[PDB]
């Protein structure tokens, strides 16, 4: 028992809590330290490791959730805020969490690392739909999650500065990788089978790190949700990186009058300023209107990349590894209502044909009239141009597979096709406590509860499918972890999930029925985004 | 009797023939003058009306087809000598024949004037296929058939030119519609009730009588069988027109020497070249490889045509006129026999992905590496993006809808929005007598055999469902004539034909099987090219 909930780690001691779940307890250590607070002259830089401490770490309580933007668009509204901080916010946030079974485990078990999501501006692991209590006592496995700072403290990069190199957020997430390293053993985990999970914005994560040589000698599985790390999204140039930059130092007051605007003393400025002033201006510094676009995310600075996504995917050799990828129905939908004309949460959205068309330049920026006429021309109904319900099902496909669904069947496939076995699936079941609106079908985001057991929460009006379901989801997950394969080792008898190949193309769709396999990730709408829409743009 | 086959016209007096189908005889008149011979000097002109005679004229034979080129890529093979001369070829060819019931009707009867195709290069009123002695005995109708000059003879242009003005082809064409106009009242028919019908060049034929003002005063309602102004095909500048003039004298060595090279001098020396000499070089004045590209054919000169068919469609007023047009399934696999890399009559021509990026240069000539590259794009299944027998079906939709059905469908769209009352339709039946292989499914041109009531000849091994067949269509081709409008005026149980609306896009379907109305003319293909393909054109 309560022998079990005092740990000693390289750092020192700390004190756990255990957790109930309706079949059986959980000891769980939230807010272990594994950084020194990046405040004061330490805000944009990399992380310095946590130096030992004496007595012992109260680990019984979530931590602060880094700084960040709040979603204000829906005040009240359960499908917005289960995503805001339910910490207070600070600087001082760089705690990591584990959950470990009991009795704790005899033999070395898996390790899962879960990356949080939320366009590099936002999000935290504290979350309640990141709870690791259900994952942890049904698989009995061993579960651990950070928080990474996110935003301009995260990502916020002068290129070739020391002040602010950028990328500093994954630095975050790689720090705390050394740390499972190093101390995931004192736990009962196995330091040589750790599986990397992230959702949107923690799928590029993941992704980022399969590229980064540092950081691949630190996990041996990859699942990616959601996202990739070659979305138009996920990746900015030294150029516009440090034109965001200087536009926030510029909108905050820095350089004061009067001074010249070298890069150290713009960050010196930068430094001086309290949290809430930068996090105030971080979407006045983008350049368009446009949805499923984020200020500071990480930059190609030929360090953490050397190259571009595209380029170190295509250049890589993957052999050895295995990864897990994904997508829900509806990838595009989430985004419609923070920007797109016609678009509202409260009514049917039934968009006409002049705001489908002003749509596609915001759900597609940064193109050409021409290429903008080629979008238009592939996911238009002709024989039905102007049905207000199609064209609003035509966005969101324009927005979901440009941002989320096209760029990831381009990675499995070439990850398939350079040594990497790779599962794909795709996520068709709405959750009946979904208080999104019904024309939403599945959106971003919402397997993760899922995948976590959340269903199995007595205090959460699921359904009793929907409980099976999530310990299949939970099996389906953990399998993988242990053995690289989602299919269970020994039993026939349920349909078998066969590997993702970039021939066959195959994948199954998660739901409440048995598995099912299909082909082709959207194949016809993505050899628009992957093969020709490049070539487009560049000839002018 | 015998009474009826003597008829006076304005020209003189001519002898007819009593032809025997299998349910009554029929009045024929083959082989009436209509212009005087365009020999001599009169090559290339435009033709002179026929003078009139003294004793009686025999109109019991056909008379001799107009020089052209004869097919010799399948010598002895029904499929292509079917469409081969069979009459003498001679420069004095310009008769027609008037096909009438007997006995002879005594009130005005509609007339239908048939335009026979064969790429403006080839062709006769005198086919067997044409034999317009069924339709006559089975619907009571009058049917006109003419011979119009091909190839250079027609349609050599050297703009501005008065010696070789281009477009006598189609002038040709007018004077015999005049002609109907003047004595088709002779033979039982209505001057007020003319009805053109044409196949592939024939139809682009009716389409140019349409958008100019002298013709569409003698007619008044149109057919067009797979065949359109607009196509890529049936039009060519005044600059390309003179180049190919140019090379033809060229060839046959013309100018001689030795002396400049003006355009009456140039003429004069086409003139003195025996025919055989010019059609031996007609397709050496092509400038590219290419499928369904032909040398001579309509030019834009200002004065036939005021303007391009495109903008004469589209600046045009077609109220009070019925139009009925339509396409078979398979129009492209006809002429990819002609170039396309891979294929051949004798094979499944199962062709692999490089004769596919091969074949698609040749079947959509002079367009930018960029433009293939989106046809490509469009007709590739990349879930089996190197399947032969999926390629070889994509070239030959490419080749298909590039010339015939998309070209078709906008000519419909426009005239509907403007006026016109429009039919459309989808000829599926593939004969049990084709000779054609079995993968070019329903090729072009293999409906006309159905609409003259062909299958009812006892000398020929059709199906007792294809002879019904026959008599259906051949009631709906009259029916158009007689009413305007392909149902029958008052029986319902049979399935009804909607007009075709630039909104609804209703079309039928044409096979042993009652009517199935559709909804679509390839919209989502057509959109490709009707749309988006002329932009990316203008963008280099
Ligand atoms: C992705 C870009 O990180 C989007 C995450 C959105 N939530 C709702 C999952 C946080
Ligand atoms: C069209 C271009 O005239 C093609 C006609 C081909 N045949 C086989 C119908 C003559």
């Amino acid at each position: 028992e309560d022998a079990e909930l005092l740990v000693t780690v390289r750092g020192g001691r700390l004190r756990g809590i255990r957790l109930k779940t309706p079949g059986g307890p959980v000891s769980a250590f939230l807010g272990i330290p594994f950084a020194e607070p990046p405040m004061g002259p330490r805000r944009f830089l990399p992380p310095e490791p946590k130096q030992p401490w004496s007595g012992v770490v109260d680990a019984t309580t979530f931590q602060s959730v880094c700084y960040q933007y709040v979603d204000t668009l829906y005040p009240g509204f359960e499908g917005t805020e289960m995503w805001n901080p339910n910490r207070e916010l600070s600087e001082d946030c760089l705690y990591l969490n584990v959950w470990t079974p009991y009795p704790r485990p005899t033999s070395p078990t898996p390790v899962l690392v879960w990356i949080y999501g939320g366009g590099f501006y936002s999000g935290a692991s504290s979350l309640d739909v990141y709870d690791g209590r259900f994952l942890v006592q049904a698989e009995r496995t061993v579960l651990v999650s950070m928080n990474y700072r996110v935003g301009a403290f995260g990502f916020l990069a002068l290129p070739g500065s020391r002040e602010a190199p950028g990328n500093v957020g994954l630095l975050d997430q790689r720090l705390a990788l050394q740390w499972v390293q190093e101390n995931v053993a004192a736990f009962g985990g196995d330091p040589t089978s750790v599986t990397l999970f992230g959702e949107s914005a923690g799928a590029a994560s993941v992704g980022m790190h399969l590229l980064s040589p540092p950081s691949r000698g630190l996990f041996h599985r990859a699942v990616l949700q959601s996202g990739a790390p070659n979305g138009p999204w996920a990746t900015v140039g030294m150029g516009e990186a440090r034109r965001r930059a200087t536009q926030l130092a510029h909108l905050v007051g820095c350089p004061p009058g009067g001074t010249g605007g070298n890069d150290t003393e713009l960050v010196a400025c930068l430094r001086t300023r309290p949290a809430q002033v930068l996090v105030n201006h971080e979407w006045h510094v983008l350049p368009q209107e446009s949805v499923f676009r984020f200020s500071f995310v990480p930059v190609v600075d030929g360090d953490f990349l050397s190259d571009t996504p595209e380029a170190l995917i295509n250049a890589g050799d993957f052999h050895g590894l295995q990864v897990l990828v994904g997508v829900v129905k509806d990838e595009g939908s989430y985004f419609l209502v923070y920007g797109a004309p016609g678009f509202s949460k409260d009514n049917e959205s039934l968009i006409s044909r002049a705001e489908f068309l002003a749509g596609v330049r915001v759900g597609v920026p940064q193109v050409s009239d021409l290429a903008a006429e080629a979008v238009v021309l592939h996911y238009t109904d002709w024989l039905h141009p102007e049905d207000p319900a199609r064209l609003r099902e035509a966005l969101s496909d324009v927005v979901g597979d440009h941002n989320v669904v096209c760029p990831v069947a381009q990675l499995a496939g070439r990850l398939a096709a350079q040594g990497a076995r790779v599962y794909a699936y795709v996520f068709e079941h709405r959750a009946s406590t979904l208080s999104w609106p019904l024309w939403m079908g599945v959106p971003h985001g919402y397997e993760i509860e899922f995948i976590f057991g959340i269903p199995l929460d007595p205090s959460r009006n699921y359904t009793a499918e929907e409980k099976i379901f999530a310990q299949r989801l939970m099996r389906y997950w953990a399998n993988f972890a242990r053995t690289g394969d989602p299919n269970e080792p020994r039993d026939p008898k349920a349909p078998q999930w066969p590997p993702y190949t970039a021939g066959a193309q195959q994948y199954v769709s998660l739901d409440l029925r048995p598995l099912e396999v299909r082909r082709g990730l959207r194949a016809q709408a993505c050899a628009f985004w992957n093969r020709f829409l490049p070539k487009l743009l560049s000839a002018t």
